[PDB]
């Protein structure tokens, strides 16, 4: 797929970052690049569309590289985006969980009127690591009475078996690393 | 114009957030409203081609809700976006700047001379836009313009970013 790989291209590794051992995988080449940008939202658009039709109702970008890529996809659907922010950011009434990040605790929010019940969603984030971050999105969505039909992402690491920690929620990477 | 105002009537303010004294100004509804998503990035755009013409190289998204902007007003220009992000989260060499918190931004994002406008949602103080400014201008890069969907005046921000151009749809005080 040339398409994908104009996107392969466009990840940069890092090696020893943020801690030895870490390999940090850079997607900001594919935003500075017009036609990898468009290629990654357009295979993103293409899968959800050919997997559930008319069924999507929002995309919820995830704080903060997500909000790169939610409205853009959104658009591509022709579909609102609803945002999943780090805890304290977001006026009026809201919901919020804790979930584990790197050595510690971290808490992500959303507001009580983002989702009406029965609605359905789908999660975008650039990379899909221990799936930490997506399952906490996912709790989050769930307790406003939404359907949540699949999380997607640009990078995944397979050897952290995100995509297990979301079952039986489906789970769509452009990419996969160990 | 009709336009505007689909972005107008989907900004949402509440009072005394985050603190007493604050009124924010939530842009959420821009984006789950699809139509106001797309006014306002057509809004942006059609005032910097017309403004700019061809010499704008990049736009550069604020961390986190010019992240939201940045990427669309790109792709709508046919113009990459370059990140300026919290401190702390960028691979590589990096430069940073401080103000009343600390962005920061790839040494190797932009070469010497590279046209940027810069975008995040909105300016109050001018703070976070005239350290984002002061980044590029490190690397060496042109600052044409910044824009956002909403402005404080009665903070002066403009002021705070002459001589480089502002730009918004929307202004309270
Ligand atoms: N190796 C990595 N490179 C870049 N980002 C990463 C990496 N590992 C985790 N992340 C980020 O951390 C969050 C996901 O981590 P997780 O909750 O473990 O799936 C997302 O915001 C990812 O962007
Ligand atoms: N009243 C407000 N409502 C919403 N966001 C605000 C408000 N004041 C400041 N901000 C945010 O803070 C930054 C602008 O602050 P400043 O650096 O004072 O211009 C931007 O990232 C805005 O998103």
């Amino acid at each position: 797929d040339s398409e994908l790989q104009l996107v392969e291209q466009r990840i940069r590794s890092f090696p020893d970052f943020p801690t030895p051992g870490v390999v940090f995988r850079d997607i900001s080449p594919v935003l500075k690049d017009p036609a990898s940008f468009r290629a990654a939202i357009g295979l993103l658009a293409r899968h959800l569309k050919a997997t559930h039709g008319g069924r999507i109702d929002y995309i919820a970008g995830l704080d903060s590289r997500g909000f790169l890529f939610g409205p853009s996809l959104a658009q591509e659907l022709g579909l609102g985006c609803v945002l999943i922010r780090k805890r304290g950011k977001l006026p009026g009434p809201t919901l919020w969980a804790s979930y584990s990040l790197e050595y510690g605790k971290a808490e992500l929010e959303i507001q009580k009127d983002a989702l009406e019940p029965g609605q359905r969603v789908v999660v975008v984030d650039d990379l899909l690591a221990t799936g930490g971050t997506m399952n906490a999105a996912c709790e989050l969505l769930g307790r406003l009475q939404a359907e949540v039909l699949e999380c997607v992402s640009l990078v995944e690491l397979t050897s952290l078996k995100g995509r297990e920690k979301l079952a039986p929620v489906p789970f769509f990477s452009l990419l996969q690393y160990e």
